[PDB]
């Protein structure tokens, strides 16, 4: 495969976590989210009603898909994957299937996974795409609520709060889930990269189901290991998870094909580390601890030299930009480089 | 104790002799960016990034748009200052970059008129004050307006700023005459400010780097005509005040609060002044920017604001300890949790 | 089936009546509707580019699922049934099809139907979906053409003044009808009911396609006689119809809407008003006493039939306070 | 004066009550307003908050000053009084001095004093206003907090529910009431008739500068004895110059449950009972949500006229 | 075929161009092109990003379909042919397929198709649609990078200002111009005409997709030559093209726009403009006599040539007034 | 005075007439305007209540105050003339005393004067502000309504038929003409022209209250003849009027009686100044059937006849729907310019 090839030599890609959670950066009604800010509705149980009213603040008068791209482009990033829906169940893109979306909800009205594939397109970049295909904190079938005896950056996996009666994630698979799929993979070009995440609560046949869906709209897709249950093309390991060399150079009983951490099989060879430049996913005010040059620097070659790829997040601010720490790590960390 | 009915029974001069403690608020267009443009920072004063960066007001303009702050709430923020025994606001109407927080007839580059938002900011805050029976008092820029091609400043760029230039010497590059933004929006402006939001307590006016004596004499007046028990600080410049205002953050050492030595620049802005009626106030912040800033995390510790609270006042001196808010309306969480903090070490 | 027992158990539900009709609230331009405010587009020959401005002014402020159901739940109410679309062919949900609806024309830019599928479930109310298959006055090959012989609560059936010309039904069916019913019928959860009305033009095969899709997508649904010719699973009876005791201990012409038909399931409902009309009115206060509303429910529950009393919301979304008080009375006559 | 010798002669005129209660109709969270719709802000006291979000659903696309003024007209109305600002405080101007009015806070942006002023000079009626000057429940200082021991078509006469400090009409009087009488009375062309409430709170000398004001910017317009300043034109009787105000139902303001509506021959005999002694009938209409006459009031009013030949 | 008979008999249509182009009408920034208004991006290679904000400008306060149909059929104009989408890749109907389009991205909030739909049905008139298949400028895939048949030259026609990279225009064909033609020929009734353009990229068997597509869902719609590569029920001959009468007497390259080609049924239609542009342009007053178009109109009648005569509406939606005169003045030579 | 002596060798100006009657470009309902778009409403006699629709579409998205000034310093125009609110009263402004204007009414909801007050103050140009104090057809007291005897570029010089009753101008010199002089001589910094047109209605005394208004808020301001009554500064000739030698000479066109409210010809000049305005086409406002612009060579002449005389040119842009200029009007003006060394 020429998707193979390439993403085996890729090295590097931005990953990027924009949403409804960026306007609140963490803080909410005087209170904190965990160290991921993105999790901040599920950490402060926050009512899918009164969620929703930070749609009408929504307007980031400064996103500029275009400038976002040639940044990546300068660090000597080989593609971009982008939060088209995260667990909080808000589209970042034109869904006809649920108009809980940045086009029909918010001033904004312009859909951002549109622009930034025109952008990746024009500058050279691969495109990929993260959906929730489990969690989905905006529907009573959102999955997670078989989890609930697993910590989390949160309270529950699930929305717990407004929704407290019988569940069957089969619903929202049906409904949702499966259709917003069909629409990222149909409406934004060719796909490169298709980040799932914590699959909590799909079965083997829902992950086949989507798996199939993908490369029947995308053949070239790479799907990774958070689809769950072993439907995968390649590994991704644990979030900010870098490796010792030892296990890295072995790659490496029994794998939990759903647990998000930690080496899993791979057929084709193919490794990748998302990490983020501070803590959190989301945009996360009270969050500087950003990353030194030096240590993104070598959290990469470190990674690259055992042939594992490093997606390096950024969280855009309410506003739709790089926030200037991030910016100054990742043009610092590039200065590093011969 | 000899007032009309609504008004306050301690004469303003001997209220603001104990009052001690009370809470500023800095909020505007730049709470937007908080403290970063077009990846640059501004100094540690992010309501001075205008300045920093020289951002066009075709540029800056643009942030009216994104001005919908959803979670502002007049009544949680004075409550917050009540339950901390801050016993007055004082409010930014109107700050270097021109931009009024409330509904001016004169001025369309205002909170009401040039945003979503829709609301007027002075007039939410000034009613929970009367029911709050906290003091209301009002900031004003009266001499710096970035927006205003006869703003002030343009005298005075031999010394160094919080941004680059005192005045908006981007925009406007031609021929400068300060009477004219005197006569067509300062005035007009405070007019507006001092007749459309009740009994105002303290007038707050700052860096006066180019309005003579006699336009400190005519705002003075004018707020006295409007406003009789108002009090003025030392900033509106020229000698033309009721109470001295300290420098930014400027706690005096012992020696110094003690003896409040003048034997004078009147237009500087740090060190004491003289003051018949005995009358001194230090404004602060609890990080280092007035404006709201997202990269400054350096908060002043519960312990420390208790601390420098108490040496003011022990030498007579007021502390007005500034919350910039969010550009959704916030108090950012560490300042609510280090004002509430600095509550729990009294009794 | 589940859904069976439980219908013929459900004993009383709540309907809903609501759409740019009730913020004319019976009159137009100086004249009245008749006692069916819902039909005034009909009885006062409005054209549609008139009645669409009606758009603009709907912004329902008090509009709240939430308190719609919990008034039903507290009046022992186990099912709620709400007009999708009515006869004026006006969507209360977010159409793909059609973008004459709540969220794409009003400002109140909300799927009513959502909110109301989301209330229900979560106070555990089963939930309805009234959809007028036949008559649709927005479209030019909407029903009724064929039946102006019959009297109406209007002038006649179809919109025959907008729409003059030749007519086919079948081209609204395949267009409109059918594509909003699969939408309906696929984006609201659930539906344990659907209320299909004046099957006055639609054949046979149209009313098995309808029968069959429901099933498809809501394989629990029960479907009333006024789907027409036959399909469905359970009998409607007249507006406000209280039959008297010879006809209902005994429970024939399949696209009439009085009196009874045959039940294979033995499943039987009366949809009635409070006040005399399905859409607010403001002019009729001639709201059935507390008593009135106990008598018909225990009357219609004693020989196995449902009642299902209507609410037509006002044009803020609120039950009117006379509406609700009766309901409240009526329960308060329960022991 | 010409303004006096044409009201003796007037006979008959058409009030109108409209404002953000009407869309409430007399009913809010399931309780009544009284018979007066109103006043359902001070009966069921709501707060300004709350209230305040009536301003989003205030879109009447029915509304029609011409055809307002030609209703009037075809009864032989000749002249209309319209309420500029209730008890509620709500403007239904462009104010200047206050946001709170319906071209600034609604969705409708539209000056309807304005466009009612146009109406009645093409037409040749004679314009009129209503303006609550004492209570106003949108200012802390609002009158009535002196009046509450007698009983009202609400609770209290002043906001006492968000309000609940000291109050001081004379702040009131200066920042808003004078300023508002001061618009009203400069930007609508000449005003014939200035209708006040009865005084619970104002003092004499309130009284006459609201009198004064009045008379400078509108040197032709009538006031009446309701003022209590004890200067007046015309003698408001109760709810040579006379002129008695009523409703055609039992309400002021639109009332959806209120259908008691006067027959065409009451309404026929009233007007000439009254003029036959000299006094003029002036019939309110309490305009709906949509901004229209209500049916049954059309009915009314053009029904009497059919009375008269 | 009834449509087949009709189209012979016909004689005389109107055609529409409306779009954004209509408020630049042939000037942009201090820049002008004298070419085909509707031809604005490419002529002077206005950016996507730049193009778009003319949406927010896009409110025709004064377009009535209902007025402008009545003018084609006091002309005698037997059929109307509208843009639904030109080179541009704007739409002037509501597609689900891409929010860039006269209902999701202007304030006129409208759907100018459908109201023209609605409009032709009332009067009679049948209704045909215009689309774009093969260039559109909006898409990164557009048709046009192949020049054809000449080579290089300057002879291609895509979007290559804004779009610099490998293209291939089968994704394109795939993602909007199957759907959106699919939408076209399926919401808004009985389609008589497909006029298609500039068939440079399609292959043959897109081509017969398209043609297919259109017969499944329109059975009677006549389909024009410009579809390309012989898929077609009629031949268009040039843009304005008067043909020489021996030429026209005796009547290949498929995808050439210019000339006669084979016509088994016998059809043929000369689409001309009023004055020189298509699309409404603010410079071009070279306004067609009354008396030109009367002969131009009997000259193509005569050899069994339908004239389909364009009006450009401007950015409020009307017709020109002079155009509108034009036109009345050759109904008024007519008998 | 210093503007006496800048007027004098100021030559040449740029005048600007832009409203909603631009968004109509002299066709509505199929109908014509006169050669006079910006008449429109008065030609075709339409109802303030349709007229105001056109607020709606007012969104000129490609207007740009510092481009429009810069194509006038460009062609070395030494001031810009706009109007604040033409004969249909439109305001061009944010009024606060008529929300009928381009800030509060339109989704365009920006001050074009106030933009173009900031372009020309930063590229040096002097300011000037057009007001018609006389008609104004959103008003029913309007002026023109004893003035219907002449013929006009519409139908009647008032609005005569939304206002069919008594009118007495008086009421709305007060209450609008007054007032929002006050406004724009107030708001939009050093005013240096002030061009009033059509004084068919308003006393001497109503003049003499506007020059001494116009005087008190901007001292140096010169006010044109039109403002009625020989209460002027500089003296405008008629539109479009290219005197001959011999009156130009003389600055005189007969030898006794001057009619002060009169539009067309000489009238005394104790500053010895003067100022005809003309057009590019035919029209002041856009007008989309009106193509008849002027060449190069004739505007040169125009100017250099006038300029040779101690006459100064100001010349008219009528801006179209958008905001902009159009191509053939810039074009005509760039090569006029070019004909100069
Ligand atoms: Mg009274």
């Amino acid at each position: 495969s020429d998707t193979v090839e390439w993403f085996k030599q890729a090295k590097y890609g931005m990953m990027i976590h924009w949403g409804l959670y960026s306007l609140l950066g963490g803080e909410y009604q005087g209170k904190s989210s965990s160290n991921y800010a993105e999790w901040v509705q599920s950490k402060l149980q926050i009512p899918n009603k009164e969620y929703e009213r930070l749609t009408q603040a929504f307007n980031p008068i400064y996103f500029d898909a275009d400038a976002i791209i040639d940044l990546a482009k300068r660090c000597g990033m080989q593609y971009l994957v982008v939060t088209t829906k995260h667990h909080d169940g808000f589209a970042m893109y034109r869904s006809l299937v649920d108009p809980y979306n940045v086009y029909d909800a918010t001033p904004f009205h312009r859909d951002v996974i549109g622009e930034l594939s025109l952008a990746c397109r024009k500058a050279g970049l691969r495109f990929g795409l993260y959906y929730s295909q489990d969690l989905d904190w905006h529907e009573p079938d959102g999955g997670g609520y078989l989890s609930n005896d697993i910590e989390t950056a949160g309270t529950t996996w699930d929305n717990s709060w407004d929704f407290t009666g019988e569940k069957n994630y089969d619903r929202a698979f049906k409904h949702k889930i499966m259709p917003q799929i069909e629409e990222i993979m149909s409406n934004y070009g060719e796909i490169s990269v298709a980040w799932f995440n914590v699959p909590m609560t799909l079965s083997d046949e829902q992950s086949q189901t989507i798996y199939d869906t993908v490369k029947r709209l995308q053949p070239d897709c790479l799907i990774n290991s958070r689809l769950g249950n072993g439907r995968y093309d390649y590994v991704s390991l644990g979030d900010n998870e870098i490796p010792e060399d030892s296990d890295a150079s072995d790659k490496a009983g029994n794998v939990d094909y759903n647990s998000i951490e930690g080496f899993k099989p791979s057929k084709l060879g193919l490794y990748e580390t998302a990490g983020t430049i501070n803590d959190s996913w989301g945009f996360a005010y009270h969050d500087q601890n950003w990353k030194s040059p030096q240590t993104i620097h070598d959290y990469k070659a470190h990674l690259n030299k055992y042939g594992i790829n490093y997606l390096l997040n950024v969280g855009l601010d309410g506003l739709g930009r790089v926030p200037m720490a991030a910016e100054q790590a990742l043009l610092g960390a590039r200065a590093l480089e011969a």
